[PDB]
C-alpha cells in the first residue's frame, strides 16, 4: 500500500482547558504522559497528551523531547493561564511548531472567541520561533472546526522540516518499564536517533547493563526494524523492571552519551527582565528527562588579543554570549550539543517558572574553566598648582600603597601610564604618565582577578 510516515504530536495547556477530550476526539478516527494513535492522509500521528497540573511540569519538560509538533490548548471563555505560557514558552526554546487551539468555543460568544482569539495573536508575536503560528477556535464536544483543525495539522506536517536521525547511534530514553519475569522486561519509549533490529544487544544506563531485543512493537504490531522517530513498545532481556526507572536511557554501545557532574552551556535567556546574573544561582536544571538543582555561574568569552579568557558576566546581557558552568547536585546523561532547559521549579505554579535555555557546550567544572573578574576602578585627576594627583582609585591609605605600579589609561584621549606613589591619609595617588594631562580628567584602571 502507500508508504507511511511517523509523526508525534504534543498536546498541551491549562488544567481543564480540554487537552484530554480533544485528545479523545482525535484518536478516534491525567497524571502521566497519554499516549495514542491515529492516521490522517498518510501520517502515523502518536498522540502525547501531556499533565494539565503545575506539580506535573517534570511530565510537560519531558515530553517534549519526543515530538516534532504540537497543539495549545486554551479556553475561549477563561484565555490564557499561566501554564499557558510555560507549555508556550518551553515549546518555543525548543523550536517546536505550534497551533494555538480555542477550545470550548460552544461555551463562549462569538466575541469572547475573538478576544481570546486576538490575545492569543499578541503573545505568539512575543516568541521567537512561534512568531506566527496558526489558531483556530474548536469545539470537542460540538465538532465544531473540529474538521478544519485536522486540515492544518496536515498541512503544518507538510510545511515542517521533519529530520529523522538514521544516521548516528542508537539512542531511546525509556518512559515505562514493566516485568514479565526474572529474564525479562518490557520497556517503552520513543526513539531519538538511530535504528534498532530485533535481536540486537543494547545496554541501559546510567546503571550500564547489557540486553538484547526480543521484541519491537511499533503501532500496535510487530516488526523486525524501527526507526529514529518512532514510538516503540520493546522488549528486552538482561534486566529486572526494577533497577529501571525514570531518568534511564537505552542506547547501542558505540553512545556518545556520558553521565555528567558539570555542565558548560551556551545559554540564551527566556525573559531578560526576569532574569539575574548574579552568579552562583540556585535553580532546577532539566536534561533529558530528568530535574537536577543545580549551581549556575553565568560568564563570557572575552578575547583580549593573546589568549581567550573566561569572565564572569559584567551584567551586560547585551551580545549573546551568557555561558553558564552548571554544577548538578545528582547526575545526568548527556551529550555535547543537548538542549537544556533552567527552569526554576521552586515558585508557585501561578508564575512563569522557566529560567531560559541552552545547548550544551562543554562538560567542565568550574575550576578549569579559569574563571575570572574583569576589574575596573574609576578616578579623577585633580590637579593643583604644579602637582597631579588621582583620586577615586583608593579610599584610604593601604588601599592606594596596594594600588602602585598598576596599569592606568585615561578615558577618551588614547593616552597611557603608571601609577607610582600614594598621597595623604585619605587615599589620594600620584602617577607618571605621558604628557598633556588635565583636570577633571577620567582615569580607569583595569585588571584581571581571580573569581571566586
Ligand atoms: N463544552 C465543552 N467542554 C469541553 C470541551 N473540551 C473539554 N471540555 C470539558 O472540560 C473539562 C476538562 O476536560 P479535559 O480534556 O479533561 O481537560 P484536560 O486538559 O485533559 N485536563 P488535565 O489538564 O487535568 O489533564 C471536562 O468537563 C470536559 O467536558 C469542549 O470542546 N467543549
Ligand atoms: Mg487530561
Amino acid at each position: 500500500h502507500m508508504d507511511f510516515k511517523n509523526i508525534n504530536l504534543g498536546i498541551f495547556g491549562h488544567i481543564d482547558h480540554g487537552k484530554t477530550t480533544l485528545s479523545k476526539v482525535l484518536t478516534e478516527i491525567t497524571i502521566d504522559i497519554g499516549f495514542s494513535a491515529f492516521k490522517l492522509e498518510n501520517y502515523r500521528i502518536t498522540l502525547v497528551d501531556a499533565p494539565g497540573h503545575a506539580d506535573l511540569i517534570r511530565a510537560v519538560v519531558s515530553a517534549a523531547d519526543i515530538i516534532d509538533l504540537a497543539l495549545i490548548v486554551v479556553d475561549a471563555k477563561e484565555g490564557p493561564k499561566t501554564q499557558t505560557g510555560e507549555h508556550m514558552l518551553i515549546l518555543d526554546h525548543f523550536n517546536i511548531p505550534i497551533i494555538v487551539v480555542i477550545t470550548k468555543s460552544d461555551n463562549a460568544g462569538t466575541e469572547e472567541i475573538k478576544r481570546t482569539e486576538m490575545i492569543m495573536k499578541s503573545i505568539l508575536q512575543s516568541t521567537h520561533n512561534l512568531k506566527n503560528s496558526s489558531i483556530i477556535p474548536i469545539s470537542a464536544k460540538t465538532g465544531f472546526g473540529v474538521d478544519e483543525l485536522k486540515n492544518l495539522i496536515i498541512t503544518t506536517l507538510n510545511n515542517a522540516e521533519i529530520i529523522r536521525n538514521t544516521e548516528s547511534y542508537f539512542k531511546m530514553p525509556l518512559d515505562h518499564a514493566f516485568p514479565i519475569k526474572g529474564a525479562g522486561t518490557v520497556v517503552t519509549g520513543t526513539i531519538n536517533k538511530g535504528i534498532v533490529k530485533v535481536g540486537d544487544e543494547l545496554k541501559v544506563l546510567p546503571i550500564n547493563m547489557s540486553t538484547k531485543v526480543r521484541s519491537i512493537q511499533y503501532f500496535k504490531e510487530s516488526v523486525m526494524e524501527a526507526k529514529a522517530g518512532d514510538r516503540v513498545g520493546m522488549a528486552i532481556q538482561g534486566v529486572d523492571a526494577k533497577q529501571i526507572y525514570r531518568g534511564c536511557i537505552l542506547t547501542s554501545k558505540d553512545t556518545k552519551l556520558q553521565t555528567v557532574d558539570k555542565i558548560v552551556a551556551k545559554i540564551k535567556i527566556s525573559d531578560i527582565f526576569k532574569y539575574n546574573l548574579t552568579p552562583k544561582m540556585k535553580v532546577h536544571l532539566n536534561v533529558g528527562m530528568l530535574i537536577v538543582p543545580a549551581v549556575a555561574v553565568p560568564f563570557k568569552k572575552v578575547t583580549f588579543g593573546k589568549t581567550e579568557e573566561n569572565i564572569i558576566l559584567n551584567e551586560v546581557i547585551s551580545g549573546n554570549e551568557c555561558y553558564c558552568a552548571f554544577e548538578l547536585e545528582e547526575k545526568v546523561l548527556a551529550e555535547v550539543g543537548d538542549r537544556v532547559l533552567i527552569t526554576r521549579l521552586d515558585l508557585p505554579p501561578t508564575t512563569l517558572r522557566i529560567c531560559g535555555h541552552g545547548l550544551i557546550e562543554e562538560f567542565k567544572p568550574i575550576k578549569d574553566l579559569n574563571i575570572k573578574k574583569e576589574v575596573l576602578r574609576e578616578g579623577k585627576v585633580k590637579i593643583d598648582k604644579g602637582r597631579t594627583v588621582i583620586d577615586g582609585l583608593a579610599q584610604s591609605k593601604v588601599a592606594a600603597e596596594k594600588l602602585i605600579g598598576e596599569e592606568i589609561s585615561i578615558e577618551g584621549k588614547d593616552i597611557v601610564g603608571k601609577i607610582k606613589g600614594t598621597f595623604g591619609t585619605k587615599g589620594l595617588l600620584t602617577a607618571e604618565f605621558s604628557g598633556n594631562v588635565e583636570n577633571r580628567d577620567k582615569v580607569i584602571l583595569n585588571r584581571l582577578r581571580r573569581w571566586g
